[PDB]
């Protein structure tokens, strides 16, 4: 029910806040040095830091400007909060593998 | 961000936003994307007509020729156009060119 | 052609072909209730590992199963846990991957 950073047991999510994007809480997505990403989708997010200011260069997501999203405890990178679109305005892209799932 | 599409699985390039040609379908017991052209897969067995989605083609299985996950299916012996590919939406990744 | 193995001592646990995706994948990187984080493969059969205690629903990482602790048979390794009482499947496994080594049959 709860997710963590996996690296250092930060509170950031939740099942309950599984977002399906365009019919699925799950995209998988490369970037341009060709890395692939599982993302799920979160209405929610808390304990990150969200660092610089919003690009919409390579946005997976139509409509949406990306801010980087680090682990506010150890820096890590988890994903990308999404702004600047419609139904949401904005969400959260985590990515799956660098969370950890357990108990409330 | 969404021009190339890569095998989910491994990343082998597949297709292109400049060749597609979003179906919703059920299977017997899927969110296609039909394309004109594609590469690198393997299309494996002898067309079949059986629950075909898409009037008067049969259909042969696609995989990705570099780690052999089912991407979808290859379609021929239509008209206009005779021979198309529809892949997997949840099997691909998306990402830019 | 893939076997997986207890790293500790050699014995034949799981297979490849076995790799079950609950909800989605077969990968789940998970939490204990004393915040021990695991990545956990699930496989739907294993041999060789010998289940300890009564299972039990607390806690389960995945809803609807009771869990009992596994260990290797033969040298003793904590290895995963297997999981039963839900349906399709009934039972499955979800073992430690770092206790592993995959390797040819
Ligand atoms: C600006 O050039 C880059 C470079 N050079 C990079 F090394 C990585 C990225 C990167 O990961 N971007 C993500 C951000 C989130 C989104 O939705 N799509 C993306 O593609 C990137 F954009
Ligand atoms: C009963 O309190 C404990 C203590 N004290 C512990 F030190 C460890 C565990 C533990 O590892 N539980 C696993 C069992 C397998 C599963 O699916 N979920 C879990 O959370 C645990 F439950
Ligand atoms: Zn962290
Ligand atoms: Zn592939
Ligand atoms: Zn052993």
């Amino acid at each position: 029910s709860i997710f963590r950073c996996r690296q250092c047991g930060q509170t950031i999510s939740r099942r309950d806040w599984l977002l399906p994007m365009g019919g699925d809480h799950e995209h998988v997505v490369f970037n341009p040095a060709g890395m692939i990403f599982r993302v799920w989708c979160f209405s929610l997010a808390q304990g990150l830091r969200l660092i610089g200011a919003p690009s919409g260069e390579f946005s997976w997501f139509k409509g949406y400007d990306w801010t980087i999203a680090l682990c506010g405890q150890c820096g890590s990178h988890l994903g990308w909060h999404y702004e600047g679109g419609s139904q949401p305005q904005t969400f959260f892209g985590l990515i799956k593998d660098r969370l950890a799932e357990g108990p409330a």
